[PDB]
């Protein structure tokens, strides 16, 4: 799983 | 910035 919030 | 990896 990944995720990635900017 | 946020990452995650699972």
């Amino acid at each position: 799983e990944f995720i990635a919030w900017l």
